[PDB]
């Protein structure tokens, strides 16, 4: 069907091919006198490509056979140079496969016929795709690089192997170590080839970026190499003074910060859908640096801006407690009885006689709405759930809003379906502002404020509907929200389902009880659920840090949130600069530890 | 009372009768002097047949006793044939008991007197049975295997221990050393067996099946040996290549497979009560083999006929919910002033005027039912359930079409009995189609989404129904379910308890109603119940895994369920074909692995 199915029959083929060529046989099973019997007399096709577009050569080096590939290169020494003329290992020569056995007496014999140390291994086997096992890249470098024989990789630099080399993808021969699965011993073998570097500070391997611009430090943050991580941190860290226990390290902190504006490592982190790249910002020269981000800017702004959405979102249900005003009017309350319609939409907007307090009102709801579009719909140009769907929910809210406004200046009838739900939207995107937040058990009672917070900001917005929903009907029959005080004590009342469906179906209810009220209670559900696994979690087990982890890294989503559309005035830079004094130009975190 | 209570009386009546024979309790006490004052003077019955039908020989050899055997057997020699004439060990000679005690000396002089190795002892004790706390079989041969004498199992063969020997259940020597505890030494004894084989490729010990149908491999899989199955497994693969890391290595993939059609490995573990077994699936040669059946082919077919199965049963409502239309007519809504039914039994089927849309319909409904009748009753004939109780619901869902169709063509009053109860087995069983699935965390998600699919579905099967239990019965008193998108929403309102009892006694309801609403409450407290066991199953410990071992064994019993009934122009042989090229004819898969 697809092609996993052909290759397992290309495999199969080969064993075939190979079972019926007699030379690519004894290739094989190293039958050395039936390889001179075949090519000295009986004379044969040396140069036969076998199913694989293999070589003898290739057999008798895919099973290491060192005295049957001896005599291949000996009675014909042109056999070294012939790669894989199949599709699946299209470039692989005789020396990528005596690379990666370890085969140091056949490399060693290979590189003395002359073997091309620069052989792109183009293959389709050997491409970065999740059904290959294995990634080591094309260059024959790159190989003994990553089979750990450093043996194998100097004598290849010997023979003029470019440390430099980029395969299809853009990754030199630093890239492709860290991507590997033995992190603990390829630091071993990174270090030796850095050795075989220019020597010059210009044209630095280390710095020859991805063909996805990332360089090999800031490669290993992004695919959660803690190990490779923590020893690429040893090359940019300067010890300033050990005074006893302390140990006053200046961190580079330079790979590891904004502008790029894309290009850095945190913004990588909080970005992508790789959870094990979430550890990266634990480490010792991270952590202490999204700590200082969040203590003073990080924490004040975000509940200055947090008050200011506050109030911009009560302002827009004051101007909704005190909607706009008509009777019925029309003698349709008689035709069709089940109804309790008393619609308003007495457009006749300017009465002056408070109004003008609802007037402006009305107006912060439109210029509020329009600035949120103007700093979330620019952004969009330029999306992943960590922070929270705040983003997700801010768009949609500020949607309803000028959705109102048209729905408005026309006169509809459905004046309540897209107001009513900018009053769901506005506070439970509220609740992501719990962020808020700097032991088995101050942790129960930090994640139990954290339901209070979750369970008033839900109420506070479908009171506010439910008002809506039945301030028009008629309070006599189902008058659960007939006023304010006590739309909020019956939607909080069934909050806990301690009161009954606000449905009585002698009379029929407008469209929007029978939706708004289903969605209610699933999230007074859920946040009952995420209660339970708050209170057991915290307790059963260290997973409490499990639990306790994420929000950490919801905090450094919103860390890297709030920095990206304030100015540069507020919020100064982290770190201190190194241009006079001194170590200018690279901004550095000094951090000192202690030890036991 | 049962035998268990018997033979702790003749194991006590043994020793009463060994106590009292001198010539046995000698033997027993290895007396050598009290022997010979026996046998040469003072003449005695040397053919003594103690309790248990044994000779002196026999008790001298279940007590290691040789000393005192060798004088039984030089003093008369014909003791050595006498098996034991008793009911509980008959069959069992001397030998027997020299084996199993691994007596080398006794052996070795047993068999220098000529004693048979093929022997068979059938007695009571011997069995298969659980009150046996040991299962040797019945040939000397097959008791050295089980002790893990390897010396007196050569030393049998040497004499002529046919290892091809069954027991009364057919079962080899191979077969019963795959059924003891002691599974790593186990491999050891099952190597020696086989170098005594006949060395030709036909009339194998391996291939010799059980009475039952069970060649010794397949037993190892149905029996849950791990050990056993990896060891048998090493046999039937073969390493095509080593490139470095990877090892694609060809396994055999013979008896793991269909047609037998009954006799399959993935057949047998699917269906045993046998818990240990489901073990067996999850080794390297069988992972890989239901992986790819479920991947494609099985995860399509499964959604495919998901979704013809979703559209089969909103097709049944849909003749539902517009069901068949009488007012009540008669005058006995003023008797029984309880009693609120507006029966409709208007058969007068043929009104054109839009019925000939739900006519269809209901034609429809019927050749389903048949249908899935005529692929589910000509399968019971040749029943376990992992799969999930869907085979016991998707046949009285059928059941209870056609009885509405006899309900029909006859003019019933209870219509609404037979119909109701096809609406929720029609859905409810929807929900087993949940199993559409390829981390502690996304394991919370993927098991909410479990239940959210649950409890749509569920409400989906009773909000019809009880619109149908309420759609004939006034909705003046007791609406809930007065028209179908406030059925549907009183019924989710019921599902989570928000609203009262739909009950109101001063009328009296339907018997329908006090049936269909007691099982709305059990149905969605247990999904209730499962959503909590699912949330903190998934964290406080790696029982996830036994959370996910089972529904990964509920998937591999439903791909299985989708091979058997599909033709053969789809849904292909897993594996390649081996005749041209090749090795063929057996299918075999390619796996290849990496090693760190
Ligand atoms: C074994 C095959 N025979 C051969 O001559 N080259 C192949 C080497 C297999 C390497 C597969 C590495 C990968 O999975 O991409
Ligand atoms: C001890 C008994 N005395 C004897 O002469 N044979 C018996 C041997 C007992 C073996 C019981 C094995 C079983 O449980 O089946
Ligand atoms: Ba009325
Ligand atoms: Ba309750
Ligand atoms: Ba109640
Ligand atoms: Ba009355």
């Amino acid at each position: 069907e697809s092609w996993a199915q052909s290759r397992d029959e290309q495999n199969l083929l080969q064993q075939k091919r190979i079972w019926e060529s007699p030379l690519l046989l004894a290739a094989k099973e190293n039958n050395v006198q039936a390889l001179y019997k075949l090519l000295k007399f009986e004379g044969c096709e040396v140069h036969q490509k076998g199913a694989m577009g293999e070589t003898a050569l290739h057999i008798a080096a895919l099973y290491d056979n060192n005295e049957a590939a001896q005599v291949l290169m000996e009675a014909a020494p042109e056999l070294v140079f012939e790669p894989m003329t199949s599709e699946l290992y299209e470039g692989q020569t005789a020396l990528h496969i005596a690379v990666i056995n370890q085969n140091v007496n056949l490399v060693r014999a290979l590189l003395a016929r002359g073997a091309s140390v620069s052989a792109r291994a183009t293959g389709s086997v050997f491409h970065y795709r999740p059904h290959n096992l294995i990634y080591y890249g094309e260059h024959p470098l790159s190989f003994a690089a990553c089979v750990g024989s450093e043996e194998i990789v100097r004598l290849l630099i010997e023979h003029g192997a470019d440390i430099r080399a980029q395969d299809s993808l853009g990754n030199t021969v630093l890239h492709i170590l860290i991507l590997q699965p033995n992190k603990t011993f390829a630091c071993q073998m990174y270090n030796l080839l850095l050795s075989y570097d220019g020597g010059d500070h210009l044209k630095s391997l280390e710095l020859v970026p991805n063909n996805q611009g990332l360089t090999p430090f800031k490669l290993a943050g992004v695919e959660g190499n803690i190990v490779m991580f923590q020893h690429l941190m040893q090359k940019r860290k300067h010890i300033q003074w050990t005074y006893g226990p302390l140990t006053s390290t200046l961190y580079d902190l330079t790979e590891i910060d904004s502008s790029g504006d894309d290009q850095s490592l945190l913004e990588l982190i909080v970005t992508t859908k790789k959870r094990e790249a979430r550890q990266i910002l634990d480490q010792t020269p991270v952590k202490e640096l999204v700590s200082l981000k969040w203590k003073r800017y990080g924490r004040p702004y975000f509940c200055v801006l947090g008050a200011i959405y506050v109030l911009y979102i009560i302002c827009f249900t004051m101007c909704c407690v005190y909607r706009p005003l008509k009777p019925r009017i029309t003698n349709r309350t008689n035709p069709r009885d089940n109804t309790l319609l008393q619609q308003k939409l007495l457009q006749e907007a300017y009465v002056t006689p408070k109004d003008d307090l609802r007037l402006v009102g009305e107006l912060v709801s439109i210029v509020g709405a329009v600035i949120i579009l103007l700093v979330e719909i620019p952004d969009i140009f330029r999306q992943t759930i960590l922070g929270g769907p705040f983003h997700v929910i801010i768009v949609t809210y500020a949607f309803m809003v000028l959705v109102t406004m048209v729905m408005r200046l026309t006169n509809s009838d459905g004046e309540v379906v897209p107001m009513s739900f900018a009053l769901v939207l506005g506070w439970c995107n509220v609740m992501y502002f719990a962020r808020g937040f700097q032991m088995i058990q101050k942790m129960i009672f930090g994640d139990l404020m954290r339901f209070c917070w979750q369970m008033a900001v839900v109420i506070l917005g479908f009171a506010s509907a439910f008002y809506i929903i039945f301030q028009t009907e008629d309070p006599d029959e189902l008058g659960h929200f007939y006023d304010y005080p006590m739309a909020l004590f019956s939607t909080f009342e069934l909050f806990l389902t301690i009161i009954d469906g606000p449905a009585n179906y002698d009379v029929d209810l407008p469209f929007m009880y029978s939706i708004t009220y289903a969605a209610f209670a699933i999230i007074a559900t859920l946040l009952m659920l995420n209660l339970l696994i708050a209170m057991m979690g915290d307790t059963h087990w260290r997973v409490a840090h499990e639990r306790d982890e994420l929000w950490r890294a919801q905090v450094v989503a919103t860390t890297v949130m709030l920095e990206r559309k304030l100015p540069r005035c507020l919020w100064p830079r982290s770190g201190i600069c190194g241009r006079e004094y001194g170590l200018g130009d690279r901004w550095f975190l000094r951090v000192e530890d202690r030890q036991d």
